[PDB]
């Protein structure tokens, strides 16, 4: 802390929560965010008569308690129950009071106005923040790696982004709030397993099936060929183990799951497509300036990690876009941390002290002000 | 038969088997499907030294022989032993060879892939089907009553469906394979009887307790009030008789049994709820097109018959769904026969001859093909 | 005999012996089985210096020689001395060698294992049986009258049975080896006579008092009333004559003697009761299947003949068992012959030739084998 | 007693009664529970003209008086006559009035509702309990040994349990009220002795044959091999002595008796099987959480003591359950006392004072309330 | 007498009569019971012209008057003539009127019903008994010596008993009315004397020969050896004197006479045997309870006194009965008085006043009532 407090940073992405102090490599503490209640009554009293919350222990005990995601698609529907997640985050992982160290809140772009004003009140009023700013998901990634120019994609468990940013300026013509996420992607996985005869349907049950994809999955550069080849032989079949109960085998569904990200045709919505999506945003920008963006494409966030993301993405973007154009995915191994890390850099980079807002100003001004001055 | 054979239809639901010829009102022969063996040895020889199978006679003699359901949750685990059920159905009830008259097989949606390919081989190879198609449970109901547009629910002894179908098209976003059934519902009944001091636990024993619910049961429009009122007085108590052994009385447990269908909270799983379930499927459809579905809701199948199913279902759907919306259950007195009857209409409706598959094509193509072209 | 020998059948019940050839109405020769020695020495030599055995002549000469029952409660304690009974039976009544014509042995169920294995050796080794099978008392009755389904009671001079048999199968949950018999019943008679001032105590003496009951006795539908009414007047008193010595009169003890069969309370053991006993066996059967047994109750054997057995048995079974249930005693006038006759039917009913066992197989296998394959 | 009374605990299992004060090692007084009347009249008057009850002295004098078990399968059919057992227990063994020291009642789970409400009235009204709670058999075991997590089996003389409990919570999906017990197991023993030629049939007679098994019996890890080996030689035969009358020898039936517990196939019911039974309960639990239960299996109660219970149980559970899974029986030498001891811990563990119920509350509320708040 | 009369007790065994007042050591007056008439006419008149009766004087004058035993085997055949015996007993030995002091009648168990009802009338009507009870021979012995538990044998001049009694209760399964007595035993003596050339045959003649056995006799532990040894030498021969007429010598027949009691093989009836008899009664009792009876065997009555009764009885009971069992004869030197003395104790032991019956009750009720309430 010293004479002047460090900059506390909190990710609050959608399902995964990242927290910590001023610009520091890797977040101080990471844990999934859930806060449900136990399914039914237990005979014992006073030994286990206490609620399981905020992942971690609650996360470990999946079977007894149903887990609920407080926020969907980067939108907080739960609100009040969610606040405890921050409550747990501040005391424990950080073990610091909200009023002392300034914290950077992170909010997904193009979401209801209410979420940002109300979020401020919860943190600002209940926690009397010493200094705070509602951050934008896509911008922070740029601060980290990828220099200061390019297009960033941060598909997550609830929300995905594709915002074009040139130099110190970013054009708002094609932000692209696609209704896709690793979470719902997981659901598709649950439905397809029926193919293998496995059935999963519950909050904890979903948790177990979730990650299976992380461990097992291929983007497949030529997709079409993959189904015809994988179906032909075991090759990519391999195996995985399901906790105690059984041993599951991820047939050729192992590579088809990732495609919905690329073309929701399988899921059922033709609204967007990753190779088709990244392209539209870049087109709705100055025709003269796109070269800097084509070669500055950087993928950071969830699903980005997915095995071979850059590979399929790379070939497709080239197909639709004109030749003689240099296109790169600049996908870093440290990706997925852009939101917290990049944000941390901005927070404790001094000379940027004025942008942060605190007590007094907000009290004299309407909740609209906190939302104002943000972009 | 004539110059060209009629269309033989076979339900093969899960526990109840329906069979017959081309689109004919009501199925030709109905009987429960079981095929277990006698519990122990009998001294007599040659007079009773023959196995009791395929319900009917086997069904009548419940005490001496344990009955097993060859398929659970619309999933065939037994496979080979089950085939005799069809064997008995073909010779006796229909008394027609499998090679001559074309038959429509019925299969529950979102089940293991293996069931459909393997089922084909058994019927296709062992019976050399002249023509056949693996049907879908939910679709056939629409063909019968309810016009050509709406949402159908066919809760059965093993599997339940809630698939939204608009016009000649159906959206696959929320089929809903709930893990509920009249059968397991029966088990709950067996456990609650302990309340009255009655104990039942065996295949035949379950059979007797099974149907008791059919004879005695109320959905209860306001449930909460029912326990408080029914417990207060005898009113709904009435009575029932148990074969020779005693006379049982279905206390206030008479109306509580049906609720688990509505809210498995009592059974112990919070995954689904009828009023909550039907709603989710409709929501996961085009926001603009839902009105046709709200007013075209039709319930056909087991448990649907349950006294007052439409009543409780009706009021609850209206509560969660927005006002000014017209919702109906279009529950027909002939329901439960949609699978066979509706199917029969499709089978012998001509101009649909090409969809049916037969010998030669399958032999030249992999078992995958029979599974293919189906949806 | 012809090219292939007929089926010789031997009852060997407990005190009464029945023998004969293949399924023939009524047994070839009947006589009580005893084989004791003369009480003391006679002066004459060579004219009467020969032992009196195997009833008949020995039976006629009761005073000079004490008679012993080789088997008690269907259990052979004497063993070796008993074999002569068969010896006499084979040569004389049947006048056929044991090695030629195949014979069916009869054994009481739930008795020591030794009796059946040892019995085989005596007949199998000493007599080299051409073919034989150790039969079960209760089963044979079913073959005769009573169809193929029901419960049979064969109370005898040593052993009684109550085995429930459904169709070609019989459940072993409640065979019921009650420790009751007409013989010991006789003893009760001897003790009660003291009431009338008559004293009997010896093997021959017991023989005379035995049968008296057969000639004089009433089951009494309302028992309680009988003692109060019979004591009031002579009515049922009537009379009987005792060979030469005196003329006895069977007071009201005439109807009380049969009750001990129904309730050994008088004899002194509360273990079983006929009305209470038949009921327990049926209850320990499938709850669903009991109706066939209630209406198929058939009494065959000793004491069954007793005057009015069906009458008292009839009303009582109805009292404890639930109403609306049809119960019958199906007591045939030819009863008591079920063991031999029914058995004879099974023996010479062909197509049942494989079950019979003979020389060679037993020699190569242990005595346990003869016991095995039996049930 | 002091200023505040200690916690009196009463087992009331089914045949064996345990009683005592607040959480104390081993129960204060143990004795079997029976309360029958003498078989017949004795000439002497005023010296022995007094009834023999509540085991102990009554138990010692088995021949003269028939003993009846007031409760079967954890179900009280006798009710009123049974109350004296508690009457004897309170005065004598404890020698304390029911109104002063609070007592914990023990009731078998999944039994008629009436037993728990009526039991309360008898103790609550007739004894005006200062404080009481109707306990659950399975839960208490957990409190003692086995930590706070696992699956417990407490097979007894009338009722058996297999309830899965995780942490301070227990799932009710598979409690498993198997219709098995040490008592009925004894009956099987009585029927098989006929093999050795020994006959037993009466309340006292049963008592003598009962315990014989305790003294002589083997679970047999490979069963099949045991019959083939034991029959081959005397080895396991050994010997036992029957009071005065004779000396019995427990042939190879010594190890077969325990199997019916494992597979009632011998008894005649295929409803359950120990290795098959423990498995089903664990399966009907969260798929993710079962590891804690597999390694936390603890057997406490009757028949559990049976020689080698853990051995056979151990290998079989491992066979059907998937590999790589750690399974233990955590069978303690002090087992069988879990019901009383574990219960005593809960009773006198303070901070659990509110759960106990007393006078006033029950009087103002219906008997349903005492049943309510229990689980 | 005082304000309330003492309890008069009358043995009336069979040949010997015992009489007296309330529980007093040793009977007040003892004398054999006979009442015959003089053989022929005497010339003298008025000096000896009076009948000789009721033993004593009549007994002294054996030659002139033939003596008749009014009762045989504990059965009164004479009836009317016998009453004078009581007539003489009441006036003379007791010198008290029958109406004043209450008296206890003694009756042998398992005798004709008539003897007990008719006996009541004679005493009750002719004597108007102030209070009376028909006692049982065997029970009274227990009251005296031998505690309250055991088996008693009271072989007498006409009747013998072997009734097992446990605690205040006695089981009726094997009372054992053996047809043996010291009297008939005497006859055997008369016949064997022919061996020595002595002839005796008349009522008085029998009296003289009777007692000779009392004075001279050995039970002989090894019997067989005794004939072989005694015949070898004079040893046991010794001598006796016959009144005036001659001096007889009891050769080796001295020890053989007692054996018939043990085995009537010599007399001619194989019905019973002392060592074999005591054993059967104990066996026909609860198998579990026999130990108390084996060690509580007590012999009281006639022939019991016989020299060495306990010796032979002791070794033999041990031979047939299983080892490790403690058996005793608890034969008291005061035995033979159990019937009167033991009875007297019961009579004047107060609190047992209700059992006694008197005038009024019997008059209003049938003679059957006096017989009723007795056991
Ligand atoms: N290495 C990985 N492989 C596959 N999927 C991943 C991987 N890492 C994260 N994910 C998925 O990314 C989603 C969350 O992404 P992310 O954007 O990083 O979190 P947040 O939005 O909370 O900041 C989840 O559905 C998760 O399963
Ligand atoms: N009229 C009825 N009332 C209550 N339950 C019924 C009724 N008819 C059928 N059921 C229940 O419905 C289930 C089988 O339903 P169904 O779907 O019609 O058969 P299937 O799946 O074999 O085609 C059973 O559990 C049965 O008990
Ligand atoms: N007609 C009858 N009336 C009374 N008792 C009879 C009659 N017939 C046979 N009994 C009795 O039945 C007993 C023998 O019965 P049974 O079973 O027929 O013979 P077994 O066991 O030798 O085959 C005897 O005690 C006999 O006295
Ligand atoms: N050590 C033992 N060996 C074999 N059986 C035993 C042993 N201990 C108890 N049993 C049996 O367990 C049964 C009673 O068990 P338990 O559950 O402990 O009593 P309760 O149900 O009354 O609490 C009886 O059938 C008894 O014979
Ligand atoms: N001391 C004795 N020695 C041998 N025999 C005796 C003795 N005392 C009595 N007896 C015989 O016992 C018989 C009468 O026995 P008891 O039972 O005592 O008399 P009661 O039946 O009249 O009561 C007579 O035959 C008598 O001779
Ligand atoms: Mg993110
Ligand atoms: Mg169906
Ligand atoms: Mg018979
Ligand atoms: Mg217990
Ligand atoms: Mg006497």
């Amino acid at each position: 802390d010293e004479d002047e407090t460090t900059a506390l940073v909190c990710d609050n992405g959608s399902g995964l929560v990242k927290a910590g102090f001023a610009g520091d490599d890797a977040p101080r503490a990471v844990f999934p965010s859930i806060v449900g209640r136990p399914r039914h009554q237990g005979v014992m009293v006073g030994m286990g008569q206490k609620d399981s919350y905020v992942g971690d222990e609650a996360q470990s005990k999946r079977g007894i308690l149903t887990l609920k995601y407080p926020i969907e698609h980067g939108i907080i529907t739960n609100w009040d129950d969610m606040e405890k997640i921050w409550h747990h985050t501040f005391y424990n992982e950080l073990r610091v009071a909200p009023e002392e160290h300034p914290t950077l809140l992170t909010e997904a772009p193009l979401n209801p106005k209410a979420n940002r004003e109300k979020m401020t009140q919860i943190m600002f009023e209940t926690f009397n923040v010493p200094a705070m700013y509602v951050a934008i998901q896509a911008v922070l990634s740029l601060y980290a790696s990828g220099r200061t120019t390019g297009i960033v994609l941060d598909s997550g468990d609830g929300v995905t982004h594709n915002v074009p940013i040139y130099e110190g300026y970013a054009l708002p013509h094609a932000i692209m709030r696609l209704d896709l996420a690793g979470r719902d992607l997981t659901d598709y996985l649950m439905k397809i397993l029926t193919e293998r005869g496995y059935s999963f349907v519950t909050t904890a049950e979903r948790e177990i099936v979730r990650d299976i994809k992380e461990k097992l999955c291929y983007v497949a550069l030529d997709f079409e060929n993959e189904m015809a080849t994988a179906a032909s032989s075991s090759s990519l079949e391999k195996s995985y183990e399901l906790p105690d109960g059984q041993v599951i085998t991820i047939g050729n569904e192992r590579f088809r799951c990732p495609e919905t990200l690329f073309q929701p045709s399988f899921i059922g919505m033709e609204s967007a497509g990753i190779h088709e999506t990244t392209y539209n945003s870049i087109m709705k920008c100055d025709i003269d300036i796109r070269k800097d963006l084509y070669a500055n494409n950087v993928m950071s966030g969830g699903t980005t990690m997915y095995p071979g993301i850059a590979d399929r993405m790379q070939k497709e973007i080239t197909a639709l876009a004109p030749s003689t154009m240099k296109i790169k995915i600049i996908a870093p191994p440290e990706r997925k941390y852009s939101v917290w890390i990049g944000g941390s850099i901005l927070a404790s980079l001094s000379t940027f002290q004025q942008m942060w807002i605190t007590k007094q100003e907000y009290d004299e001004a309407g909740p609209s002000i906190v939302h104002r001055k943000c972009f």
